[PDB]
């Protein structure tokens, strides 16, 4: 067909009808300019925030964070918690592994004292407690630690494919409530793997499958390199790839530093995105910003930004006017 213009029209229209019956994120162009909702939960790392597209985590949606052990998931999660908490929101933490360390989550900014924690007896119980806790339209963010620990009441006593089904049913029922309250739920998913080929890789089937689909955003978190600090190791450089995102164009990635015992270095994210946005200038060893200097080396800069809270906000701000 010698078509050309009218093509874009029927296409535009097509999209419209699809979006109309399946959702506003059903189809997208990897380049489309991202949408912007009113409420969103910062992840605590400008970098990942503007990789998610909407500048944080979507509300009333099921988010999945998977990856190896010690990649970062929990931290990322606890931050999504501490943030939603700062704005006077209430969070709950369904525990199925018993590996939380308040003292750490405290340093992250989580008001642990008023943090609702539950330690279910069975798998179904976890999801159901999570359900009514969700339906009270009282929770802002709810986090279920470790999918693979939600063992079915059955297995916990007396066949086959029980976890995957338990999840299916749970997610079906729970999916509705969430969207009805704006409560966003984070599912931490371990992988227990990292012995294939020469590096890392993706998968699911633990109870996954269900999640993989119901989930509106799926983050692949993995550890890139163990941050050298002259001494031993301040933290690690985490790399997160959102492979699913029914809210903004998917497949965008981000990297950031997580200091041992400290968590996600906000400052550190400011600098990096800072330079990759022309706002911060790097004059060989030196890190300059709008004229006056910051420091010699990323660390001396982090530090400078970390104690000059007043100027850091200035930088986080502009990057936000420069994209939002
Ligand atoms: N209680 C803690 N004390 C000190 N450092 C911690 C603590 N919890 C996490 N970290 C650091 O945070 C990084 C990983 O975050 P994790 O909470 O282990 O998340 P994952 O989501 O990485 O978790 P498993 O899967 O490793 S619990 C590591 O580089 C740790 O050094």
């Amino acid at each position: 067909m010698t078509q050309t213009p009218d093509r874009e029209k029927a296409l535009e229209l097509a999209v419209a009808q699809i979006e109309k019956s399946y959702g506003k994120g059903s189809v997208m162009r990897l380049g489309d300019e991202a949408r912007q909702p009113i409420s969103v939960i910062p992840t605590g790392s400008i970098a990942l925030d503007v990789a998610l597209g909407i500048g944080g985590l979507p509300r009333g949606r099921v988010i999945e964070i998977y990856g190896p052990e010690s990649s970062g998931k929990t931290t990322v999660a606890l931050h999504a918690v501490a943030n939603a908490q700062a704005a006077g929101g209430v969070a709950a933490f369904i525990d199925a592994e018993h590996a939380l360390d308040p003292d750490y989550a405290k340093k992250l900014g989580v008001d642990t004292d008023s943090l609702l924690v539950s330690q279910p007896d069975t798998g179904e119980q976890a999801l159901e407690i999570a359900d009514m806790l969700i339906r009270s339209g009282a929770l802002d963010i709810v986090v279920i630690d470790s999918v693979a620990a939600l063992v079915p009441r059955a297995e916990l006593e007396g066949h086959v494919g029980l976890q995957a089904r338990l999840m299916s049913q749970a997610l079906r029922k729970m999916t509705g409530a969430l969207n009805n309250s704006g409560t966003t739920a984070i599912f931490i998913n371990q992988l227990r793997d990292k012995i294939g080929v020469m590096f890392g890789s993706p998968e699911t089937t633990t109870g996954g499958k269900a999640l993989k689909f119901y989930a509106s955003v799926r983050m692949d978190v993995r550890r890139v390199e163990t941050l050298k600090d002259g001494t031993n190791a301040v933290g690690n450089r985490t790399r997160v790839k959102v492979v699913k995102n029914k809210c903004l164009a998917p497949f965008k990635q981000a990297e950031f530093d997580i200091l041992y015992g400290k968590g996600i270095s906000r400052e550190g994210s400011l600098i990096d995105m800072g330079v990759d946005q022309g706002l911060i200038r790097k004059s060989g060893a030196w890190f300059t910003y709008e004229g006056e200097q910051l420091g010699q080396g990323k660390e001396n800069a982090r530090n400078f930004l970390v104690e000059n809270a007043d100027v850091a906000d200035e930088i986080e701000k502009k990057i936000k006017e420069k994209l939002g």
